[PDB]
């Protein structure tokens, strides 16, 4: 598990990038590698408002349906519409490609209660580690 030095990181395994106006928002490497191969992904309708620590998608897997929940809140400006036709880009590219919903955050002191990358790398350690 690739794990990038700018982003902030929920326990749940979503990343936010954030750039001004906008955050991008996505799965990690870990949640991917965990998940197995994507086949399907739920992501909202562009204008709708999404909340912290509340699901705003699901990733469907071979194995598994899990929740993908929002890191910060804001607005659903943008959707990677890529993932209809390619949902594997998650697997292939958790971090670029597979972004899922683009957002204009609407607290933005909510970063600040994120994991950032060592405490997450940390915190995927000992997930792994507790089996
Ligand atoms: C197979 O049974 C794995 C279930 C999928 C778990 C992964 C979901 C990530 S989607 C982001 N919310 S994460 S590993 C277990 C929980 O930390």
């Amino acid at each position: 598990s690739n794990v990038l030095d700018g982003l902030k990181y929920a326990p749940s395994h979503e990343w936010v990038k954030h750039e001004g106006s906008v955050a991008t928002i996505g799965i990690t490497d870990h949640a991917q590698d965990h998940l197995g191969e994507v086949v399907f992904v739920e992501l909202p309708e562009p204008g709708v408002s999404v909340t912290k620590g509340k699901g705003f998608g699901a990733v469907e897997s071979v194995k598994a349906t899990s929740d993908v929940n929002s890191p910060i809140s804001g607005e659903v400006i943008e959707v990677n519409t890529g993932l209809t036709g390619k949902p594997g880009l998650i697997n292939s590219s958790p971090y670029e490609d597979g972004w899922m919903i683009k957002i204009k955050p609407t607290s933005p002191d909510e970063l600040e209660s994120l994991l950032g990358a060592k405490e997450y790398t940390k915190f995927c350690e000992e997930e792994d580690a507790a089996h």
